[PDB]
């Protein structure tokens, strides 16, 4: 995350780390006791096996009471993600547990089925575990920054017309570039305690407003979503 501060331990339950070879490498969030959302990049060319889910974390190296780890019983990928292409980054995870859920671990709610995109100028707060700059520094525990959601029309235009209906933008309040970096894919965009958007891809310096934050407009993939949850339950 960039231009964000560190939450207070275990205020954003919902967060989850997914890591490959014990090495954090995307975000993610609990959307029931079984199951996490997060971005379909995440996975590509990797050994499922080698996969862990982290939730209830706040300093992911330290073996933090709070935590409970899951491995991976199924990954699906959403059936329209494919190379040459950037939209569809959206994956669901069921773990081969249950969480526990807890003051540490709990659940973000989906837009409606019937929700619109939220509108320009919204609040949201985007979370993770991500650089904190374009030198690959790691934050100290969970950050958050504060983003408010771009015009659509002001981002594919700053995109140079390469966005698709289904991605949503972000931009800084202020000044500061404020907005995720690496391994900040798969968390949400928080707007109104609803996981709006899916942190995706953005441009070749993190945060930079010439290249704004792109994220999965989540609205568009909920009911992908609960239909592969109830399919395996
Ligand atoms: C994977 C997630 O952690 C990451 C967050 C944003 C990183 N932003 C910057 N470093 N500036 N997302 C990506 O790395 C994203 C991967 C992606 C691939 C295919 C479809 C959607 C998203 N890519 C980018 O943000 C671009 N900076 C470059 C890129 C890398 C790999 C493939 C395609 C583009
Ligand atoms: C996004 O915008 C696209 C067009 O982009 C604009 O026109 C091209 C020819 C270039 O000049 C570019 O720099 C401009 O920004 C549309 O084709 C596309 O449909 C738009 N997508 C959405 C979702 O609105
Ligand atoms: C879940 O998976 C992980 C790694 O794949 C493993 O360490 C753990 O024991 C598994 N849990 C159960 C209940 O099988
Ligand atoms: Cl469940």
């Amino acid at each position: 995350i960039i231009g964000g501060h560190e939450v207070t331990p275990h205020s954003r339950p919902y967060m989850a780390s997914v890591r490959f070879g014990g090495q954090h490498h995307c975000g993610g969030f609990l959307l029931r006791a079984r199951w996490v959302v997060s971005a379909a990049h995440c996975f590509s060319h990797r050994d499922l096996r080698t996969g862990l889910v982290v939730l209830g974390a706040h300093v992911l190296s330290t073996a933090e009471p709070t935590q409970q780890v899951f491995g991976i019983d199924a990954l699906t990928t959403h059936p329209d993600y494919h190379p040459m292409t950037h939209a569809n980054d959206i994956c669901l995870l069921r773990l081969n547990g249950s969480a526990v859920l807890g003051p540490a671990v709990g659940l973000l709610r989906l837009p409606g089925r019937r929700a619109r995109p939220p509108t320009a100028g919204t609040r949201c707060r985007v979370a993770g575990w991500g650089f904190v700059s374009d030198f690959e520094e790691l934050p100290p525990g969970l950050m958050e920054a504060k983003v408010r959601v771009l015009d659509p029309d002001v981002c594919n235009s700053s995109w140079k017309g390469h966005l698709t209906l289904t991605m949503l933008c972000t931009r800084s309040g202020d000044s500061h570039r404020r907005g995720f970096c690496s391994a900040d894919s798969g968390g949400p965009l928080v707007c109104r305690n609803r996981a709006h958007g899916l942190v995706s891809f953005s441009g070749l310096w993190c945060g930079d407003p010439k290249t704004p934050d792109v994220y999965t407009q989540v609205s568009a993939f909920v009911a992908w979503i609960w239909d592969v949850v109830r399919r395996s339950s």
